[PDB]
């Protein structure tokens, strides 16, 4: 019931009362970011709380978050917290754990390079062409269209392209047997889990796996075919075939090439649709931003010339868009770290076991490093600016060595479809457009109301 | 089902061939014993079987088993096997992991060296005494005597003054307080634990602890009771002061003084009384070995003097009796470490998770190693041929770091009792006495039948 309950309590740690069993997860009705914003505001810097049984420690100052992120990484704070049923998901690399990560990591490390980002970026503009084409039918018919959809073809298609060289238009092909697999996903099974972790192994021990039997074999059946006519019939520059060369540390195994080309889908897809469809939202209802963005683009690019790796990072004001838009809708939301072992940080005794929780949502929107947190204002990230940010508080890709390790792909995948899009489309709100954007309910930083706008063609 | 029960034959490692889920737990039939002597027998060194879905790699090569408990001890095989459902005695020696374990481990092996020793053998030479005072009076009534009784009893006045003071004659006290609770305890749970590893945590939520919540708050109020009325009212020698003197790395919390304490009583009840009728029973059965014991005993120690920390160690019959008796009869049967991470010892692949065993018991009776294993010849152990004795087939009490902290203890303890019961009583089978003498059917070595011998007086 109350068993590790009174842990805070022994520390002098202030924090949410929790009931028996439950903790403080009924306190999550309000949702995790407004959880965070409340205990942020009513403990101060750190505060505790219990996800069921389990402790979770929540640091807000700079100099502990650096030392949990990066100066105790690979020592106390490792890993993350574990885990739904797993299934063969536990060779993924941000579920993997100690040396068996650190592995995965240098191995796949290589692979999110610039030189081998720089090599996708043609691949990844022919689908903005796509998206334009797309969204020019849906512009055509004058009514308001569902960005969730538009952006979540192109996602797709950007993530199939990179991940196995898969070339599909999503949109207009409701049904190419990979495209459906890949759309077979995916609450409140999330919060009986942190509320009954002992029955995690049960749903082992059931073959209850969390991915349907029939898409893991799959992509698994469909990796060993590429894997097949590919060696040998007879150059590419996938996902796939980067960690197919790196099998010619240990190299990884074919199982292990499945588990991490499975979580690139997961990160593509709900993530880049979504910030996108965030920054559409921000664009919309400040048109002065939204105009100086595309006088900027057809400078760089004049007569909507392609874009291409050199001219995308030689935006500025595209770059000062982008990083607002994440710190007003940091998808993540947290970061967390599980203490491996009895650790003194800063002046705090952190017991082994205790989850380190890192509130980004609200340290994105503390009054404290922010004037006007609410308000969406791309000047904070200008060059003037952009020096009084501290890393540590602004952490939208997280820090350390286990920060996001494809955050260049996902900068480099969101603007090369805001350029070809800013450069044929302007977008204003309609009236069934949420004004202002409310956030979801659950537990998943997306738009409550989908986000409807108008589309008029330049 | 069969999830990881191919393990082995990815390995080339043989082994009988696992029932799903099951594995190969229904070979228990026959004994822990019987199955590891039939494996050795028909799969050579080394062999696999399944616990369940638990993999077990049991290996008999001598160089193999001195680089998994001493060479690669604090790298690799460092842990034994977890774990029924655990409670408080996660902070027990026996039970702790990694670091813990070696904390504790080192704050409790100062008490056990031979300077603390030799402070407790006249309190337990005391119970000596006792213990043939309560023979004298079974030995006068002209039956046959229980062994498992007598010995018990001894056991548990040895382990309650040598762990806490308290100074008590068992046998004829049926219910001291503290004898009671300490004699509330304690299959076939274990086999449905071993078979439903994921209900563990479980039997952790329902507060289904395995010890009596009554009898736990009892040692804990006793012990709490004990500190407190010596500190301070107002010098002592137990096995408590020297843990509490211990307490002015980091020193032992109160909880984790019970859990120690809890420890030895369960190492020394079952054991101590367990081996001394596996001796007396060979003694009673080997008539020329008793008469030679007696007549050393009778040298050392003129007209039944009191025997001494340093008259003990100075008798070698006696010393090669014990030895002979626990080849035998190695009460723990089994010695195991489990397997950190991937590691090749000696030419071999040892996966993660791995349980690696030490079938002591059918290297005690392995034939390559000991000319006519079932017999009983203590000669075995003589100056002469001691040498030729490999230390890593003969494991009684383990070996490396950590083998059998209370080696010494147990060594001196049950010869103080031999010695007094050997200087005033000779001992004969009965028609009672189960010749030859069977192990139990079950997962503890101990005889089938309790042994029943006659004794009469010197
Ligand atoms: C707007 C897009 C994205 C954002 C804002 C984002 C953000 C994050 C954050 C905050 C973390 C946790 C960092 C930490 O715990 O310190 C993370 C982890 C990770 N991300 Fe991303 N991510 C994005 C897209 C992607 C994409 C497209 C990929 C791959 C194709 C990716 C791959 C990963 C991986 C593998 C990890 C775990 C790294 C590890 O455990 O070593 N992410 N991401
Ligand atoms: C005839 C009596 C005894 C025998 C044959 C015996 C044998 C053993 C064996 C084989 C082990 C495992 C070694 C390994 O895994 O390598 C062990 C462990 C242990 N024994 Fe004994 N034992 C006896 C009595 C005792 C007594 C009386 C005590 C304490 C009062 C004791 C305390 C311990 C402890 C604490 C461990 C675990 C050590 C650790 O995990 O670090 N034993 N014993």
């Amino acid at each position: 019931g109350t068993h590790s309950h009174g842990l805070f309590k022994k520390l002098g740690i202030p924090g949410p009362t929790p009931l028996p069993f439950l903790g403080n997860i009924l306190s999550y009705h309000k949702g995790f970011c407004m959880f965070d914003m409340e205990c942020h505001k009513k403990y101060g810097k750190v505060w505790g709380f219990y996800d069921g049984q389990q402790p979770v420690l929540a640091i807000t100052d700079p100099d502990m978050i650096k030392t949990v992120l990066v100066k105790e990484c690979y020592s106390v704070f490792t890993n993350r917290r574990p885990f739904g049923p797993v299934g063969f998901m536990k060779s993924a690399i941000s579920i993997a754990e100690d040396e068996e990560w650190k592995r995965l990591r240098s191995l796949l490390s290589p692979t999110f390079t610039s030189g081998k980002l720089k090599e996708m970026v043609p691949i990844i503009a022919q689908y903005g062409d796509v998206l334009v084409r797309n969204l020019r039918r849906e512009a055509e018919t004058g009514k308001p269209v569902t960005l969730k959809d538009v952006f979540g073809a192109y996602s797709m298609d950007v993530i199939t392209s990179t991940s196995f060289g898969v070339n599909i238009d999503s949109l207009n092909n409701p049904q190419d047997p990979f495209v459906e697999n890949t759309k077979k996903l995916l609450d409140p099974f999330f919060l009986s889990i942190t509320v009954f972790p002992f029955l995690i192994p049960i749903l082992e021990v059931l073959n209850i796996c969390v991915f349907p039997r029939e898409v893991t074999n799959f992509l698994r059946k469909s990796v060993k075919r590429m894997k097949e006519s590919r060696l040998e019939d007879t150059h590419r520059v996938d996902f796939l075939q980067l960690m197919i060369d790196s099998q010619n540390h240990k190299a990884l195994s074919d199982l292990e090439l499945v588990a991490q080309s499975i979580i690139f889908i997961f990160a593509g897809y709900e993530t880049t649709s979504s910030v996108l469809s965030f920054i559409m939202y921000e664009l919309a209802t400040h048109p002065d931003v939204q105009q100086k963005l595309q006088e900027e683009i057809d400078a760089v690019l004049p007569n909507k010339a392609p874009p291409t790796y050199d001219t995308v990072l030689q935006m500025e004001y595209l770059d000062m868009v982008v990083n607002e838009t994440l710190r007003l809708f940091p998808i993540a939301m947290r970061l967390e770290r599980v203490c491996k072992k009895d650790v003194e940080i800063n002046g705090m005794f952190i017991p082994k076991g205790v989850v380190v929780m890192i509130p980004s949502y609200a340290l994105h929107r503390d009054p404290k490093y922010w004037t006007e947190p609410e308000k969406f204002l791309p000047e904070r990230f200008s060059k003037k600016n952009k020096d009084n940010i501290d890393p540590y508080i602004y952490t939208p890709f997280g820090s350390g060595p286990r920060n996001c390790i494809g955050m260049r792909f996902a900068l480099m995948n969101m603007k090369l479809a805001l350029i070809r899009v800013l450069q044929n489309f302007s977008f204003k709100p309609c009236k069934e457009t949420q004004i202002p954007l409310k956030l979801s309910l659950g537990g998943l930083l997306q738009p409550e109301k989908p986000v409807v706008l108008k589309v008029e063609s330049r």
